[PDB]
């Protein structure tokens, strides 16, 4: 595989998830930050004009209600924002981060209740929240000067380690209920899910890079969180099946319990070990492993520009680990 | 309350009399808590008799040689950059240099780079426990302020979150003891049970010494706060019913009646009782523990004998210290 082997890969990844879109959730939110990242890179201009007409349409249709999922979006038009300074953005940039982080629902310990549009889901931390919610809110904070923002953002990293980190593995648990009544609370199922667990692989080294570039990082965090990012890559390790580079659906769950090896999950992970990587905040040692599951992202694109259940969110993990991936050519 | 804050001083005096004049010419685990509860009266009362036994304490020891350094030995700079701070005595200088840069630099680090718990007399390869916090962290945190050394709190603040992470236990709000990594791969163990009261007393004090120590050097972090105020929060949620309610005091095994052998321990107890007493002070908590915070510093008032003593003895006698100094704040 070369370098116009895997931009052709990309924008054939592209094309068929924008013509395929036209809706408003948290796939989207990745969607358009895949797009973004590619844009970041190559430049080209068609690709920052896909962006822009998909936030033009649905501003235009009124926008959309405000929860968990569709604040991810907002990441990137925070990105655009901060490049363009287009003023139309400033309204919306405003409300949402207001809302995200004055009136959505919090937990106890102030977390950030995983609220979505059908369900309330009281006292409920999600993995996914740190990628949906925590990151737009992180990015507005930068880009409007509120650095209020960027410290619950903080904040709230913190608190989603300490609930859905399970130090025994390295690996996270997909949610935490808090007790309705007295102290502590349970996990959902226990469950260390491949996609769940990508989110804070990615989540972390954008994080970390955030907080750098905006000079609103702390040594202290950036110690902690490279270390838990560190910790989670050295579980996955072991994990990944070596004739693929796939991991399972399940993580630390043997293929005769019925976990599947799942390709759109294991792109998540390549994007953050390999951006993880590049950014030092991990060292070479899992250049190897990230690799090997781009190769078998490679491999389980199909002509169509598909994988596989979210057709959307594959090509949207795949656009990310495949960009960050052409990042090792320049 | 039924009592006054005359009797306390009294109590607290009788404490430190019985603690000092006993050994103390040791240096042991002990003497951390015992001269920092010591110190904390003197900023309260301000008796240079108090001062004079610290800088005693001190002045003999390192004219003796000292001693090996370890996570326990540490304990003591911790009240050393604190007279340190106000007298601004250059005789201790090259003490809290040398003792800060070997716990920032030296001292053994676990997997992701954690305080190991080296002892006198073991290593303890990989193993973090619950009061390196105080033992070394606290020492560590304040020498930097006092020498103008921010990197050694920023390595404090580092400590405090990954000691929080492997000795944390969101499902009751509690702490365990110790933690184990793998000798090779990802993960590990906790050993000794999150049910221990000394051992949970020593977070519940390590955090609002902390938080305060932050916030008058000028280094607080937002985010930092407000998650070891939670976490603070959510230990002390846990500890509401656990305590005995006509004594005061807490089981030495938290969640274990005393039918199956777990004895009240007013030691321990002393211990949770300034850590709630401060953080409600301090405001980081709210006073909805207060009643905990009060019957726990009776159930301490009630288990002083008229010698000085709980019922290690020394250990008693300084959580019991730090505990009433503490509950005499609140009369001024």
């Amino acid at each position: 595989g070369t370098s116009a082997e895997v931009h052709a890969k990309i924008k054939l990844l592209i094309n068929a998830m924008v013509n395929i879109w036209h809706d408003w959730e948290w796939t989207h939110g990745i969607g358009l930050y895949g797009i973004w990242q590619y844009y970041t890179l190559t430049n080209d201009a068609a690709h920052l004009d896909v962006i822009e007409a998909w936030f033009r349409d649905r501003f235009a249709a009124g926008g959309t209600t405000k929860n968990i999922n569709t604040m991810a979006v907002f990441l990137t038009l925070a990105c655009v924002y901060e490049r363009t300074r287009n003023p139309a953005y400033l309204p919306w940039l405003d409300a949402w981060a207001e809302w995200a982080y004055h009136d959505l629902a919090r937990t106890r310990r102030g977390g950030m209740q995983h609220v979505t549009y059908l369900e309330e889901n009281a006292g409920q931390l999600w993995d996914d929240t740190l990628m949906m919610t925590v990151l737009p809110l992180a990015k507005i904070g930068v880009v409007l000067g509120r650095p209020h923002y960027v410290a619950e953002a903080k904040r709230q990293f913190l608190l989603h380690v300490q609930y859905l980190g399970d130090v025994k593995t390295g690996l996270f648990f997909h949610g935490w209920q808090f007790a309705e009544e007295g102290p502590g609370g349970h996990h959902f199922a226990t469950a260390r899910w491949a996609r769940g667990n990508s989110w804070v692989t990615i989540a972390v080294p954008e994080f970390l890079e955030l907080l750098r570039e905006a000079g609103m990082a702390d040594e202290a965090l950036e110690e902690f969180l490279k270390s838990t990012l560190q910790a989670q890559c050295e579980a996955l390790r072991p994990l990944q099946v070596a004739s693929t580079g796939l991991w399972r659906t399940l993580l630390d769950v043997p293929e005769e319990e019925g976990s599947y090896q799942e390709a759109s999950a294991t792109a998540g992970f390549a994007f953050g070990v390999l951006k993880g990587q590049r950014k030092r905040y991990l060292g070479p040692e899992f250049e190897d492993m990230a690799v090997k599951a781009v190769k078998g992202v490679l491999a389980n694109i199909s002509e169509e520009g598909e994988l596989l259940t979210s057709m959307p969110y594959g090509q949207a993990m795949a656009i990310m680990a495949l960009v960050e991936f052409a990042r090792r050519f320049i």
